[PDB]
């Protein structure tokens, strides 16, 4: 149908059809009369997967012959989503399969909806890992993603009475056709035990063994026949009264059972630490095994790069030391040199309560040898600090890996900076904040380590896959090359005054909204006006992201309509979606608030279809792929200085929404690229927030000067939104007035006024769409291909490559 | 090479080769340069499995069209062993695959050795279930095996210091290519809760739900293109603080985790009861679903037969009642009629401590509604007893389902007799003992229910598969038809005086022994004389099977050699193998005794290679397939009246060993079929054992009159076989002298004298082999095909059929 989806040749369609029917028969053990749509999905999945394996096998063969430097991306989170459509897109099979399935009397889009999300992540950090794998494959780097194969990913969110309920994400129930188990590459991981000292050095003994079993998942590059690997570890008990012994195997295997759903607040849970060492221990043995079969570890940094996705795999540093010192018998100073040259650390975390600070007593019991190595690293590091800043005893305690207090803690961020040759933030403003405030001491010691690598998203998933309409009309003007070189989108600037393009861009948006409005009714029984402005905020629920600020605006719009019912206002559908961490009470209250507002606003006949407030249930990658193309307004309204980068922001920009947001994270670079006039900026900058802290933030002040705000607080306090439970939202009002770290009231006025200007622009469709084109045309910088190319050149020391491997 | 293995056509060999290479590439994701032998096995396995599915699909289709009566075989144990060779044999693919693998430069026999045993059973009862499935498929019956998919089958036995160590049988580690998961046929099973009474009857409420997920395994008939199903259930938790909730899913899923390894002694363990209801509950919903889609349950017994393999699935009876009464609203008397007409019960158990007697308090908590139904069944049953035997109050308490005492118990055997239209023993003598003693009262009430169905073994696995040499030389004389009609073996009688046949039969035995003697050295580092008599006892270790009696003979032979070193004796290799239940102390001592005897006898230079005592480690189906063809002497020496039937006895007879044994179980029928002169019978009959009990068994009497026996006991007591621990075997001597339920000393003299006559016959090879031919020629009755044909005609009311389905 559309040209970016590839050719549908007679030969290929014929071949896909018999391979489909073969798998239905031999692999699924069904015939057409008993097969369900799930069976049809699996047959299609197995058919598409057959096209990968040849490429997968010769890609790994290729890396053995040529022996290039290998990139290892260590993360506890890989938020992959669905794999079927992505694989088809990257192999140029999308039309052929659509034609093939159509000729068997099936709708492919219906079969794609049956595939479970691989939700092995929480949000931004996990999804960045997925975009990176796609981009690394596309740029021909010999790159492996390493992580944990959780049996249960992020929980499925269900709303019940406006409250979030969590149920288990049993994503492997029906099987995963994409993974290949490799039980033959199983490796021991050690826990507990104690340290024995001998003449021939230290020895870790009396350990409990857990087995790490790898599962390989293919990662296809975009039309280059490169297929990289993602290797995920699964926990297995070794095989050495009787009944209970066998049942107790579960304790060892619990290590890979479930993803920790907490992305706001650090908790020193033993099981979480086991997960972190597990991934690190098995991965490093795998790395070394591959290096040895290419004794001279001088070359190790020329053949290996290890990227740490935050501090979650920080133990890679002392583990590498342990192996090099205890098992390989290198002297300390030489092992340390190899380690620093090998490792690099990316920070994603601003807020102090999110930083990993492990209690020493935990490391003592579980990883006694790693504690010793950490103490030794700290001592040699602080000696360098003393020598460079003699007398500065304050600097010593601040820079120490060991934090003293009631309970001693290891600061894993300090460990990472010390043992890595490079540390980077994920947006320019974030990288500056790291140098100016939280790692200032470390920056003064080793200024050369600190870099910036502004985040990006993959245009394959986040344009071609989720928005074929938009991808096609762009292709008609400028061709196909933009898909792996997103800077080419700039050529769309010369079409900003083209009447036909303006009409087509606006039509694609209108189609996407119509399709999404129908998804809402069929799957969730809610009706919305498709001619309203689609105002969307989707992301994990945290106070710093300020979903509450959105709520305040929503209530303001409602109150103005009730005050002057017969005045014209731009109709809006306001959609808010996202998961709250299970133990985060305030986040759970905010979700309840949003549904409570919906209960009042959506059933007021004076309002009509001029305002709707919908909470998007179970926000996840596959939902983002649907709602993002349908959005008009992207809400990126975090308190300045709190959102390290953001990545959702970039998804919306690439898909034809305008952004209302603060000068935070990548927003700054987004406005810079598009021009500030094509961006709805508002609120305090970083410097303003700092000025407010010195004086002291008094919320009452804003309550006293702003009557519209006073009315909203009084409605919340007195039960306007909770008639049966008048004091339901007392914690929210109380936090907003006395304990608001994120200064919601301080931005309220500028926010509400900026929102009026959005509505004004939306009243003139032509000028809205022209501003949209200017955003889409300048979104090129935010491709993960650019990001990875900078990591490659400036951190890993490998050159990218767009060239095809033989098919 | 040999003709019974089928044709190796050019077309077929070519086809198997490309399908092999296809699976290696697409399914395993390997190439020839990295593939291990395990990868090669899996490719072969997947190739052979492709030939099954077409037949599997049209077999199930066939049963839907024609709608024949369905046989459901419920067992907690299916001892299947390996599937690859069996499937090849039954599909006539054995030579073709051998030729195909040879042309790819692989040895098929080496690949067969990589397949894990499916050890989902303990011994006789579990293996009988497997033989029955094979025979049911071969006779064209619409038959389904239903059971539990244990993650861990019977433990792998390792000897360490002569002591048994158990380690977990992780048979699914590498995957099972034979099973097809059917997550779409998942069913709820209920536990706990309570009973509510209403106007519309009883209701079971507040239950915990566990999900039962079926896995289907194909069961191919012998060259008839019938492929039946074995459906095994797996436990799954439903999907409805957070971390722990997810980890606690393991508790529900523990139901299908491990096979209870205890086959001697009943233990009222809750988890075991859950296993029993789990299999019964999910299976009966599946049966009913299939019946309803063929409201009139009058026809239920004309379309369904449920066979209970011992009392382990006894709860099928009250569960069927529950469904019929509570959910379908049939009146009690009509539901009861359908239940009795549907169910049938096979007893495998003589010893009282092996009978299931569940504590009432357990049933109360776990299955409250089933307790009520059982009480009601008991009351209506005892009313019939009272009415037929008025005044006999003793009969009432004896026949009751409820046993009174300190703790009340339900007697599941009494439940089964009451709710089944047929009860059978597994050998004629066993079936008579059930009528004369343990179920005498029940026999007097309902004489028509009690039948005999003498056991059998499948000649496919137990001759053609494990003994191709012997199968071939038989085929040369009489043709191929004997393989599915074993009575034809009688035609070998006219070759008892044939010189060439005698030479060939004796040569096959000698080849089998040479092959097995080499297996011992390569895999276990033990050398043996292949010209010795191969004296073999393999079976689970129990006092009633009297491995100790064997030990006493072994020590006697040793002592006679030490006494007159230069006299000639027939050389023997004595092999004893089998597992002991983990908590069975005496069984563990006996294994230690056997290795202790080996430590003395195998390292005495005066003995030479005239006597060897080897303990066969990890006895299991695939080991039985190797050792049985190599045996000369089969030891079946249970105290008369204790071994219900035995089935190993039949395996040895079919494979050219002579039997030394008591008149117990199927031995009686084996001697009858071959003639008593062609059988080494010895010891007390059932009547003699009973005479001894009345007088009282005094072991000291035998110790006083038999000097050779006194010497053996004194050697045991004083530490002759345990120099470092002089009193190691005190429990054994003490049991033998004061607490021997099984009267080992009482048969010693006849046993030792009978063993001398065996040695005498073995000195004349020609006459040994002629006696062997007379055994093999009369082993036809002991085919499971005959057994199943009798179950079919006399219990299930279906006619067998040897006719082929279309290929
Ligand atoms: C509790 C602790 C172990 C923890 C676990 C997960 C997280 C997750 C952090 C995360 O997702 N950070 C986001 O990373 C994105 C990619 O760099 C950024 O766009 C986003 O601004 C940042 O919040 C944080 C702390
Ligand atoms: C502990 C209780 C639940 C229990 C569990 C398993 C068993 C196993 C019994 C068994 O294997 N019996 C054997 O059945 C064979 C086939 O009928 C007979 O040949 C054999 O003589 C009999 O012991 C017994 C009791």
């Amino acid at each position: 149908q559309i040209s970016v989806r590839g050719l549908a040749g007679v030969e290929n369609v014929t071949e896909l059809k018999k391979n489909f029917n073969r798998h239905l028969h031999f692999t699924l053990v069904k015939d057409r009369n008993v097969a369900t749509p799930r069976d049809y999905y699996f047959a299609l999945a197995h058919t598409v997967r057959d096209h990968l394996v040849g490429r997968w096998i010769r890609t790994q063969q290729h890396y053995y012959e040529k022996d290039p430097k290998r990139i290892y991306y260590l993360s506890l989170e890989f938020y992959m989503g669905r794999t079927l459509q992505n694989t088809m897109v990257n192999l140029a099979l999308e039309n052929a399969c659509d034609e093939a399935t159509y000729q068997l009397g099936l709708d492919m889009e219906e079969l794609e909806e049956i595939e479970e999300d691989a939700g092995l992540g929480n949000g931004g950090l996990g999804r960045l890992a997925a975009c990176f794998l796609d981009s690394m494959a596309t740029l021909g780097l010999a790159a492996y993603g390493y992580g944990i194969r959780y049996e249960f990913g992020i929980f499925n969110q269900k709303i019940c009475g406006g409250w979030q309920m969590e149920e288990a994400d049993d994503w492997l129930r029906y099987g995963n056709p994409w993974e290949k188990a490799r039980p033959e590459f199983t490796l021991p991981v050690h826990f507990y035990g104690r340290v024995e000292h001998t003449s021939q050095g230290a020895k870790w003994v009396d350990t409990q063994v857990v087995l790490a079993m790898p599962y390989d998942t293919p990662v296809p590059g975009y039309r280059n026949n490169v297929v990289n690997t993602m290797r995920l570890w699964s926990a297995k008990a070794p095989n050495d009264g009787y009944i209970q012994a066998v049942l107790d195997r579960n304790l060892a295997e619990n290590i890979s059972r479930v993803l920790y759903p907490n992305d706001n607040f650090f908790e020193g849970k033993e099981l979480r630490l086991k997960q972190e060492y597990f991934v690190v221990a098995a991965t490093l043995q795998d790395i070394i095994r591959r290096f040895k079969s290419s004794t001279n570890f001088d070359a190790f940094p020329d053949k290996v790069a290890i990227q740490l996705n935050d501090t979650h795999p920080s133990l890679a540093i002392p583990e590498l030391m342990r192996v090099l010192v205890d098992l390989e018998r290198l002297d300390w100073d030489k092992a340390w040199e190899v380690t620093v040259k090998t490792c690099a650390y990316t920070n994603h975390t601003v807020l102090p309560e999110a930083l990993e600070r492990w209690p020493v007593h935990l490391l003592e019991t579980l990883l006694p040898r790693h504690l010793q190595i950490i103490y030794e690293i700290n001592q040699r590091f602080l000696n360098r600090v003393a020598a460079a800043f003699p007398g500065d005893v304050d600097r010593l305690r601040r820079m120490s890996l060991v934090e003293e207090g009631a309970v001693k803690r290891i600061n894993m961020a300090h460990l990472c900076i010390a043992g890595s040759h490079a540390v980077n933030g994920v947006a320019r403003i974030h990288s500056e904040i790291l140098k100016k405030t939280i790692f200032k001491d470390f920056y003064e010691l080793e200024p050369h380590k600190f870099q910036n690598k502004t985040n990006g998203i993959t245009p394959r998933r986040w344009l071609v896959l989720c928005n074929p309409g938009l991808a096609e009309i762009i292709a008609e003007r400028i061709g196909e090359e933009y898909i792996s070189d997103l800077d080419q989108l700039r050529k769309l600037l010369s079409y900003v005054d083209d009447e036909a393009f303006i009409r087509d861009v606006a039509k694609v948006k209108q189609e996407n909204k119509l399709k999404f409005a129908a998804y809402l009714e069929r799957e969730y029984k809610v009706h919305i006006n498709p001619n309203s402005l689609f105002d969307v905020q989707v992301k994990r629920i945290h106070e710093y992201k300020r979903q509450l600020l959105n709520c305040l605006h929503v209530i303001t719009l409602y109150n103005r309509i009730k005050k002057e019912p017969n005045k014209f206002v731009v109709p809006r559908t306001v959609m808010i979606g996202g998961k709250a961490a299970p133990g985060y009470h305030m986040a759970k209250m905010i979700i309840k608030l949003i549904t409570a507002i919906g209960d009042v606003v959506n059933h007021d006949p004076v309002v009509g279809d001029r305002l709707r407030v919908i909470f998007l249930e179970n926000y996840r990658v596959s939902l983002a792929e649907k709602v993002i193309p349908a959005a008009d307004l992207s809400e990126q309204i975090s308190t300045a200085g709190t959102e390290a980068s953001g990545t959702g922001n970039m998804k919306f920009m690439l898909n034809g929404a305008l952004t209302i947001g603060t000068m935070d994270g990548a927003n700054v670079e987004m406005a810079e690229e598009a021009g500030e006039e094509n961006f709805f900026i508002f609120g305090m900058r970083v410097e303003d927030v700092d000025r407010l802290d010195q004086r002291g933030y008094n919320a009452q002040e804003y309550y006293d000067r702003i009557p519209e705000l006073r009315q909203i607080i009084e409605q919340l306090s007195s039960g306007f939104f909770s008639p049966k439970q008048p004091d339901l939202f007392k914690d929210i009002v109380n936090m907003l007035m006395h304990h608001d770290r994120f200064k919601v009231f301080a931005d309220y006025e500028e926010y509400v006024k900026c929102q009026e200007r959005v509505s004004a622009l939306y009243k003139n469709p032509r000028e809205w769409t022209r501003m949209v084109i200017r955003n889409i045309a300048t979104s090129g910088k935010f491709s993960s291909d650019r990001t990875i190319a900078q990591y490659a050149r400036e951190i890993w020391g490998v050159e990218p490559s767009r060239q095809r491997l033989p098919a």
